[PDB]
């Protein structure tokens, strides 16, 4: 019964609270370590607290692997994420895809995986992504076409902003966010190219509409997924859609119609 | 019957109108007192009008405490708020948590507590907060991780904007609001750190999405709570949800099905 | 039958098209008159076209007053608006509440009153205003409290932005719109008052939320009112709410329950 | 059976994938051609790859015209668009309505027409436009009235921003987007015209509300149209509205009421 006694401990509220308190503590020490003025002894102390925090996470994950099984633990995405986050910190010479995994503060993302209500918010957002993939692709297509056009049109006269494809993608993102789009970019561009507005004004109209569509699509779907997940976590099931309720109401009416026309 | 005669006065439309007119008058005199050019006599006069306004609020709250009872009055959050707002002004040497309670203009917040339709708007907003707590926590987590990262990454080269955790939290809030994010912050940062966009562009994408989710969540829930509260204030009850209407419609169909299969 | 023959002309599509074409023509000549470089003869010609346009509107409104009756015409807000717009132009020495009614281009607002689909959009927006009055009042209260606070706190050190109540209302509106709020206003203010963010960041959080609530409230209600008005204009009636459909469905079930329990 | 064998090839997933891969390849070579530093041989090579890509699109469209028929192919808007996009590239001396069709990168818009999920997003957006035409017209009317007013009011003192109708339309679009509206435009204008805020603040209030209404109207309708189109593409039909489900439920209740009152 040892593994079962350990699962009862792991799945308890107090154990979740201890682990949450250690993530907050680890997050607090990493925040204090951003302070350049600190003494060597103060830094050494905080680095030992970070070591103590990480060790508690190793015991916890090992306690989880034994109480669930290697395949049973890695079955959940949140468990694998927690494993990767902790295991990465135990690698001195590491390699990913950017530069170096020196951002230890990403360990505070564990607050999301450990707290179930927070876990459900991220879950809802992630599950809402496939449904907006075509809107996001449409926005990606518009950005690329615009970046190529802006490079060819304005790159030779405005090389800081449109000198290459990378530079144009960056200033088009800025233009889309409406940040200094006119006083900083388009009015100076119009001094050399007077009809530049025929490009930037339709670019703004299209991208702000498409990006708002993308964001609304995520928020609307994510809110409904999380709402359903909150219901299943509390009652064991979620509220059935209006269409299903009306379908079952229609079936009951077809059943009474049969028990009236011939056998009545 | 004295306390009952006083409640009939307190709960009347005319009494509410008199108190509203005194809050507007007190608000108007505090606004005139912002004028530095005013004579000593004009300031003295307006300060006596503020004293007269506050005295009317003391009589009103005392009239309320007697007509409801100490425990009956303090049972409502709006009554306690009105009590605190008025009582605070009668304290010369006060202490809270900031610097000093010299902002007497917060007395105009009583317009919200005294006007029931306005009271319902704030009520709807306040009751909508627990439901967005996890989205707000997710935004708080993202801000903290980002602030620590920005301090470590850019603090030594950009100390005005990222020199410490407090400075980084402030400029990340600015970046999230899209205010001069590129012309003022990220283009100057990219001159020293060319890949800074890999940090700021995903930061903007994530936070604008999460903050919009937080705001939409508040507005959608608050509007429904206020709508229900407006219905209960006018008719005594609110409109039942579609799910409940369909549930009772389903019960009526189960009742007629029973009165058809066997006893018919 | 003369008045009835005139109403058939007035209410026709062709007459509406002629009047629309004259508003567009009048709008086009007023736009050409903004050009400072024009000759005296060109200006004189366009001013005569504006005179011809206005005369057509006088004949039209007079044709409407006779075919409906003085009280019958003025019964509609759109007819009174059309009357005021045209009649105002026939007054040389006029007085309203601002400076002078020299903005003749407001005559292009008649495109809204003459085109029924456009008339319904404005109608929906106007009818949606009472329902957001308390949200708008809440925003007005927050602005006033903030303006008084900003005047007292920052007026002596920042008189251009906060020197008086009017100046503070203006820069708080700018701060609410997020326009240069940090690089232009709050960072310079924080150089003198380091804790200024404790005021401006909660001000931004509260006002952007309240203004979004105000706008969403208008758009959601206006869209539903216009939708109903579009239905009534095409079919003579609008779609009944789901609550009413379920109410009548419930009444039919109560009727069959009565015709089953006792008399069956 | 030749035309039928060709349609089976055209309508297959693999053929769609080959054409998609060629659009991506053509898009990639046009993006590489924005690079000014490239050698003459590298440019020549990429220009031949663009020629090869375009030739594959000619074979594909010709294969489509034969397998469907001239009138059958041109029956679809997407086929005509694909035809125009490819055929335009085979014209050396061309003329449209702007300057010159040198933006070959518009060929990447074929990703939208070739991918059905992407085709449905654009379809939903395009079909949602007639329904917002009156809101867009209302915004067009407000812009024109404002542009004429701004030209007459501020053109002589601010000719860069309001010197003519075109200049005023441009800076009003900027003001509507809230870009440097106060620090860049209205504060400098108020130094000469102190009551300029009476014009710009109501202009901002009205246009941001109307533009948000326009965008929300597009997103809400487009999302529902695309959702219905996604359902019809997968199952052959779409989900019926709640109103229709309740209508058929009401008809079933009227049918059982008839089979109870007289013949029971
Ligand atoms: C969905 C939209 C996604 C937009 C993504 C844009 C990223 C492109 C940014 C990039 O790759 N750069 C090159 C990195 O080497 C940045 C350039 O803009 C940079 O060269 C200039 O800004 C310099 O002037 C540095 O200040
Ligand atoms: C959810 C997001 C919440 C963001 C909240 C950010 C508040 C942090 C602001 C703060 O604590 N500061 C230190 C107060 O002492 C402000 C600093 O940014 C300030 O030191 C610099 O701006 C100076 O250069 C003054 O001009
Ligand atoms: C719901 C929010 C509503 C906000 C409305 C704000 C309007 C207040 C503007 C006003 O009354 N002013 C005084 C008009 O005399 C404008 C001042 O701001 C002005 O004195 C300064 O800006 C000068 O420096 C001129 O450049
Ligand atoms: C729904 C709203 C639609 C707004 C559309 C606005 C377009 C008008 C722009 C235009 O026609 N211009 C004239 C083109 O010749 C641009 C001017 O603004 C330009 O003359 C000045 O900006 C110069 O100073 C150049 O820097
Ligand atoms: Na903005
Ligand atoms: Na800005
Ligand atoms: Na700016």
């Amino acid at each position: 019964h040892m593994s079962r006694k350990i699962r009862d401990l792991i799945e308890s509220k107090r154990f979740q609270n201890v682990i949450t308190a250690i993530i907050v503590l680890n997050g607090a020490v990493l925040g204090l370590l951003t302070d350049t003025t600190l003494s060597a002894s103060s830094q050494n102390l905080l680095e030992r607290v970070d070591q103590l925090c990480l060790t508690i996470f190793i015991v916890e994950i090992s306690l989880k692997i034994y109480a669930y099984g290697v395949r049973g633990f890695f079955r959940s995405g949140w468990n694998l994420f927690d494993f990767v986050i902790v295991a990465i910190a135990l690698m001195p010479a590491q390699g990913s895809l950017s530069v170096l995994r020196t951002f230890r503060i990403f360990r505070v993302m564990r607050l999301v995986s450990v707290i179930p209500t927070m876990r459900r918010v991220v879950q809802g957002m992630l599950l809402a992504l496939p449904g907006v993939g075509s809107v996001a692709a449409l926005l990606t297509v518009v950005f690329y076409i615009a970046a190529v056009m802006a490079t060819n049109l304005y790159g030779a006269t405005f090389p800081e902003w449109f000198g290459d494809l990378s530079k144009s993608l960056y200033t088009l993102f800025q233009v889309m966010t409406l940040e200094s789009w006119s006083m900083g970019i388009v009015r100076p561009v119009m001094n050399v190219h007077p009809n530049a507005w025929v490009f930037f004004i339709p670019f703004i109209m299209l991208t702000t509409l498409t990006v708002l569509n993308l964001f609304i699509g995520i928020i609307v779907d994510a809110m409904a997924i999380t709402k359903e997940q909150e219901e299943e976590a509390k009652t064991g099931h979620h509220q059935e859609p209006i269409s299903q309720t009306l379908l079952h109401l229609g079936d009951r009416l077809d059943r009474i119609e049969k028990q009236l026309a011939q056998n009545n």
